[PDB]
């Protein structure tokens, strides 16, 4: 029995890691992720300068998942670059950093700074193209022209293998266009599907009031709301981008959901809402439950079923 | 106490109607809708010529709602025109008809046929710009240039007040862009938010197979998955298109969800997945549950709280 994933030169113990934005903003956070049973971890989506984010309340836990408008609260690119350079124990597990400049200029400047650390330490870049909670800033991934610009300029400035955290798409034509852009950039070695289902509204019937303060209650949705969306996106990019990996993200609460992600095509499986609720101890549970399903089915490795979902 | 609604020069006994596609394809379906306590009803999204739709299985009930790839099964526009002009009992309730031409040309031809019957009978048109289950046809509402063309040609052809069935949006810039196009068409008097969350994917862990045959498992999501997206879309168009009505659609199982939709701005509330599961008795239950909530809050009319959602 093995949960191991061997990708991009690294041996991951299992396919699990935090989703960008959950338990990865502060040094304490990253330490707790490093000490967890997770296969990897990813730093909070950072900007050039620090950000404090949106006003409170900006996170509300729901029966079926979560709503948030965090606003990219981060300690600044320099803090995360220092975590990657000086602090992080790589013998424990590989490290990803999420970078989320609020313009292409910004992202280009941050990405250059990672090149030397990537080269010395092996730190992996995930470019955030799905920031849904910044007032006045659109999700880049729903504009295929802008996406192209970002991938072009980041490819040039970084010049090493990276991946892209995509917004969820809801239309076949969009899968086609998205894939057409991505496939023109060979340095894009992995696609993380998906980010929050953007700009949901949750209202409390009791007090007739929204549950979050920013943007009139409008926040990205995670948790059980997102699983079918996540699987669809994972599979669609799995098929259309065979030269690339796909990382699954959305609605993972257990091994069963992790199994479906991998079955859909996922190499690594990211956990957000559920990790927020349960804490990094969830990864111990996920490993055992995923081992359980594989044992019951007679799968010895993830490679036996990765992307082997059956159609009718 | 009163659940009455006055809009488009018509009186409705209550805000509840079926969602296009649910209990509305056959004459039996529409009689059953007419005989229910629903305030209105809408005919299945029709085409010029009849369709039988996608192969089976094409629907699957889920704990949190539904996935479907029906493929616009419909008896043809002449059948629904005939139902509107000859069969339908307008003393019971007003009738909507959903037209869903798969091209501009087909829609122009169809709406032109509706004009005489709208004039003589009061039949209201809902233009479907969110058909996510017809292979090789994108959802029009995600292409603002195409959307513009439809509203242009339908406006000049039909030349009477009508509504649009929009796909869900998940990005602020898209709300703005959608609203900007819609606000250039004065004959668009109501926006139905929202259609299925499109191109989701359900996999059965047990047999490692998708649950619907068409499009490799990819189908539209309804029910509990959709509520937060539904409300956000309702409220976003309520604010951005103040010279239009918003019809609420998505995640309505009970009086509470109906109350949230109306609070967020909805004039009428359409019911899909839950009506499909429970049958037309649901409208009696919804009428009484909405009144129960209103009784508990001291509301006498829908206009005491319609559009009065509180922000922080
Ligand atoms: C509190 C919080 C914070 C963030 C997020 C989510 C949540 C809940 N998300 C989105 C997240 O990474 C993930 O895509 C979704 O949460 C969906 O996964 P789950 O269904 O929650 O497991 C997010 N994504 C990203 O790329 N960068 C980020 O900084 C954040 N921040
Ligand atoms: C079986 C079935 C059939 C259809 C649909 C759905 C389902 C479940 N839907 C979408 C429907 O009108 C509605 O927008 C969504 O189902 C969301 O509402 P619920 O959460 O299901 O109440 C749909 N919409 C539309 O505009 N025309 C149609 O013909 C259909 N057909
Ligand atoms: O920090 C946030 O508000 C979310 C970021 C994301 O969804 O990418
Ligand atoms: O008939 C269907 O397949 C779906 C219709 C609706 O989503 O427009």
């Amino acid at each position: 029995m093995s949960l191991k994933v061997n990708i991009l030169g690294h041996e991951f113990s299992n396919p699990f890691m935090n989703a960008a934005g959950v338990l990865c903003t502060t040094e304490e956070d990253l330490r707790r992720m490093t000490e967890s049973e997770s296969g990897s971890l990813i730093g909070k989506s950072c900007t050039l300068a620090p950000r404090t984010g949106n006003p409170e309340p900006r996170y509300f836990g729901l029966p079926l998942g979560s709503i948030n408008s965090m606003g990219l609260p981060n300690l600044g690119v320099d803090f995360y670059l220092s975590y990657a350079a000086q602090t992080h124990d790589y013998s424990r597990k590989p490290l990803f950093l999420s970078m989320s400049g609020l313009s292409v200029e910004e992202s280009v400047e941050m990405v250059k700074k990672l090149v030397p650390i990537t080269k010395e330490k092996g730190t992996i870049l995930e470019l955030n193209l799905s920031a849904p909670n910044v007032p006045g800033k659109p999700q880049v991934g729903y504009d295929f022209d802008t996406t192209r610009t970002y991938l072009q300029k980041v490819s040039e400035a970084y010049g090493l293998p990276f991946g892209v955290k995509m917004p969820p798409y809801f239309d076949i034509a969009h899968f086609d266009m998205a894939a057409a852009v991505l496939n023109d950039f060979p340095l894009v070695k992995f696609i993380t599907c998906v980010n929050s289902i953007g700009n949901g509204l949750v209202i409390d019937p009791a007090n007739e009031t929204v549950v979050i303060k920013p943007k009139q209650g409008f926040g990205g949705l995670g948790g059980k709301y997102v699983l079918p969306t996540a699987l669809a996106n994972v599979n669609a990019f799995f098929r259309r981008c065979p030269d690339k990996l796909v990382f699954g993200c959305g609605g993972v609460y257990s091994g069963e959901e992790a199994f479906l992600h991998i079955l859909a095509g996922a190499s690594m499986v990211q956990v957000g809402t559920a990790l927020h609720d349960e804490g990094p101890i969830i990864f111990a549970r996920l490993n055992k439950e995923l081992q359980e399903i594989m044992t019951n089915k007679g799968y010895k490795t993830l490679d036996e079923f990765r992307g082997r979902v059956k159609t009718m």
